[PDB]
């Protein structure tokens, strides 16, 4: 059934709860962002109100074919009333259209649901600065101190420099970026921009990017593969076998592939700083795993929570084992004692 951390107490609201059938007493279903583990269950047959960002709403309409009458997009940073409850959507710094939701409950309690987020100091200057938060539903994906990775900007700097050098040294090299969902678009957009090329992709991926309100997107992306020297492929094809096969389809136009696998955190990232990252190479194909994260590092998560000073924290990730739940509560306790709330 629907887990407790997906229900907002004192309301008829659920968050990211689309795979449990009709949730008893739910009058509005919130969707934090368009990632399959969150929209799972939504389809053209859904007949309840869905509240979300404009971008998420574009994807619901065009990709899942949810009926327009059930899509309720809300602007960011704006007090809105939904079923008699004041709510605000805030940028989650996750993927395009991803939001955190602030609920102002009728009894005076204030709840922040982060959805998925990458905590950032800029969030300390949103509407969050203005009032106390009694409950925090926290994206705890990387809630352990071993989860370190660089900033997104540092990872992009590495990717741009690596691609620019390779193509400047060999104008016949092809750059390939793997993708499986929305998010992490900056990897391929920044590489294509430095190389003066558009990004070539399948019709399905092109359709998805057309829903993202990305400025000047028609100048950046294309389905014309051969006119482009940065190609997007499904993540599962970013291996030597899949890349060798892709190189044949190009028709003697390229003699080298440099490929990027933007992963999340990897244990290798503790040893090797972003500047020391080296690829796996087989012949004329090199594959760079790069730690581009759209979730908070441990340090980013700790800073955000210690600033927010919530009275109670409900984790939404890694909640499956006694060990994982215990470890997270121990960190919350440490953060609270250190900061004094
Ligand atoms: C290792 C931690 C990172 N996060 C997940 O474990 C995760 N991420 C997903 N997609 C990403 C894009 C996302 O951010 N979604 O919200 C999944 C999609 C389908 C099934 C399981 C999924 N697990
Ligand atoms: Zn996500
Ligand atoms: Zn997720």
């Amino acid at each position: 059934t629907c887990p407790f951390y997906k229900k907002i107490p004192g309301t008829g609201f659920t968050v990211d709860a689309f795979q449990y059938g009709v949730v008893e007493g739910c009058t509005a279903y919130f969707l934090t962002h368009f990632h399959s583990d969150h929209y799972a269950g939504l389809s053209k047959h859904f007949t309840f109100p869905v509240y979300c960002s404009e971008i998420t709403g574009n994807l619901l309409k065009n990709k899942l074919h949810v009926q327009e009458q059930y899509i309720h997009p809300l602007p960011l940073d704006t007090e809105c009333i939904v079923n008699g409850v004041k709510v605000v959507l805030l940028d989650a710094n996750h993927c395009p259209g991803a939001v955190m939701i602030l609920f102002y409950l009728p009894n005076g309690t204030v709840i922040l649901h982060t959805g998925d987020f990458r905590a950032d100091p800029s969030m300390e200057r949103s509407l969050l600065a203005d009032q106390k938060v009694h409950m925090l539903y926290l994206d705890t994906t990387y809630c352990s101190p071993e989860y370190t990775f660089p900033s997104q900007q540092e990872v992009i700097r590495f990717a741009i420099n690596t691609a620019f050098e390779a193509v400047t040294l060999n104008p016949h090299a092809l750059v390939v970026c793997g993708t499986y969902s929305i998010g992490k678009e900056k990897v391929f957009l920044a590489i294509a921009d430095v190389l003066g090329s558009k990004v070539g992709m399948s019709q399905e991926k092109y359709k998805t990017l057309q829903c993202l309100n990305i400025p000047e997107i028609n100048s950046l992306i294309t389905t014309d593969m051969c006119s482009s020297l940065v190609h997007l492929l499904p993540m599962m094809q970013i291996n030597f076998k899949g890349l060798q096969s892709h190189l044949k389809k190009c028709g003697g136009k390229y003699n080298q592939i440099l490929a990027f696998r933007p992963t999340g955190w990897t244990h290798s990232n503790k040893f090797t700083r972003i500047a020391d990252v080296i690829p796996q190479t087989k012949g004329n194909i090199s594959i760079y795993g790069i730690p581009y994260s759209e979730h908070s590092s441990y340090l980013e998560m700790k800073r955000f929570v210690q600033w927010l000073k919530p009275q109670k924290i409900i984790p939404t990730v890694n909640v499956g084992t006694w060990k994982s739940r215990s470890t997270m509560e121990k960190y919350f306790r440490e953060w609270k004692l250190e900061a004094g709330y």
